[PDB]
């Protein structure tokens, strides 16, 4: 049971709504702006919010489609993004990932851990700090000298994680149920990443760089999708060898892989 | 042992400013008076109201308990001591205990949390250095900004590390002393973080960050309390040592110093 | 005959602003509240404090004497009437009397003073126009500045002209009526000049200019008084006309309206 802030369209000028419908204006996190090449002489259009209640109980967060009285994917993505940015929904998943790290660190070979769990923990810390910074917010006082370096670190760590994440499947043959642990960990990290991308886009929007935010979502989502496709290929080539001569738990984890590949939540978050 | 700090000299402050502070229209942090959120009466863009005049004050560092005899002034002097002197000794002692703790948590294979903690020390120290330079010189946002990002990141990861420590004889005494002192350090570092925000002219950011970071610190503190309440009897020579450690825990749980620092 | 003016709506003003006005820290002119000279309490560069909220008020123009029943408010409403309505009629009547006065002063061979007076009318009118445009729109310094120079120049030369007129039957009645009405016009034009200064953000300039220009006006007025005291008996059908003219002189000499307009 949480209370978020959603755009109050009854207080929005109808011409703004019509220009949004025609594709001349776009929206990200309660801020309207001109679409690329659609401005009608430099520069932001307009920022009104009202309360909405959502019950965060393993609840399907996409709780949004039900909330359905006016103009569908647009408002659905609006409420999804509000849930991601304002609630503790992502904090619980980050703490779960840290718990998985804690458990995996004692179930591997010390020479095979190397430095990857450290990088994952650092990235989780950066995402937590970014969500916290999103929590402190003064609309009439931007903080570019802080949001800038934060976006830097977030971009570096996300790009690096994209390059070394699938490598971690090797930990299946490097134990000290184990394969299920590793697969679950990788799936949850991948499921978290689009939320972090959406946080990066929100931070870009807070600085007034809306087109930057759109393009960043596109390119980061492209790299993330490439990693997902590598994950899919590995699952296709390892399903039989893992479920024969090595039962219910691993099958549930492979089903979780398939659900990650068809995540409507991550599709909405990534445009 | 005798130190000299700068404190607001209210005899050089116009009484109308004092009054608007007492009416809640204005707030104060580390020598800066500013308008409260949504309480600005004049027409303008910023929120700064006044840079306070400073007088010298002698303190004896040999802390929450002599001055302020003429809640607000207590917090002012406490923050002045935290900023201008006290935390460096705590950080030195924390750094000194890192190796023996590494020995005791080696089987968890997450020693990098002790590296980052050390980095956190550096960061806090660097921050404490900047404020010193900023006692007579202008704050530089290209320097304060990245340091604030690093401080936030490392503070969040340190909270996760303390949670993992709680989740994991004399081994217990060593780890309990470590956890207690690291937790005790955190509110001062939060205060330093917020003072950097203030030096950048973001006073509302500073107040709200104290709120949020203190809530996270309080969540960790309550986890520590829950652990200490369910483990005191199953752990009792060394009995007196563990009893002193649990008394230190209870002192941290009711720390007036940290409650003042966290608002 | 019924006119509507904008007056400060004090029910929409924070009481602390009102209080700082009453303590002398802040002053007011035509909808603008600003810090008094050397009384600014906050840290800043400008002197602006507040743009007052405005309410509608009906007056009947058919003036210093109904409203303000809830010295300061009297001056506020008087200035609002001078700015937003009243002076135009006075200027029209002055312009209408210029030709007959030219006939009566032709032997002095300084009729250009009547040309400049006419220009002064234009200038004042143009100024009155700008303020109207400036009720909803931003003042433009490249427009207000040169007009202020012209207003100052023409006001000084008009004072010299009035002195020369004083230095120079029914001829007397005509010239006395002219002098009395021109002098009566001057304080309103001074007020308009100062309001232009206010619209440019130069409030202290406006107050000091009212002071200096009013001192010059008062010097001319006292010359007029000295002339009227030494000429009333040597000038007395037309006797009633001259008596009415001298009564108008005495009314101008004790004009509460002009004393309020000139501070
Ligand atoms: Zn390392």
């Amino acid at each position: 049971i949480k209370t978020i802030m959603v755009p109050d369209w009854d207080k929005v000028d109808p011409e703004i709504i019509e220009l949004i419908k025609s594709g001349h204006m776009r929206l990200r996190e309660g801020i309207v702006y001109w679409s690329k090449g659609k401005k009608l002489d430099a520069g932001i259009v307009k920022h009104p919010f009202k309360e909405m209640t959502v019950d965060l109980s393993g609840v399907n967060v996409v709780l949004a489609k039900a909330s359905a009285v006016k103009q569908a994917g647009l408002s659905t993505g609006i409420i999804l993004g509000a849930i991601v940015i304002q609630t503790v929904y992502l904090s619980k998943k980050l703490e779960k990932i840290q718990a998985s790290i804690d458990k995996i660190a004692v179930e591997i070979q010390t020479q095979n851990q190397l430095f990857y769990l450290e990088k994952l923990s650092s990235y989780i810390g950066s995402v937590m700090a970014a969500h916290e910074l999103l929590g402190i917010y003064q609309e009439h006082d931007p903080i570019p000298e802080i949001v800038g370096p934060l976006l830097v670190t977030l971009a570096q760590q996300r790009n690096e994680l994209c390059t070394f994440l699938m490598k971690l499947i090797g930990w299946i043959e490097q134990g000290n149920e184990h394969a299920a642990l590793i697969i679950d960990f990788i799936t949850h990290v991948l499921d978290m990443m689009p939320k972090a991308i959406y946080i990066e886009s929100t931070l870009y929007t807070r600085l007034g760089h809306y087109h930057h935010a759109d393009t960043l979502v596109e390119t980061a989502g492209a790299k993330y999708t490439a990693v997902l496709q590598a994950y899919r290929g590995w699952a296709r080539d390892s399903y039989d060898n893992l479920l024969t001569g090595s039962n219910r738990l691993l099958t549930n984890k492979f089903n979780d892989i398939k659900s990650l590949l068809n995540s409507l939540e991550n599709k909405i978050l990534l445009g």
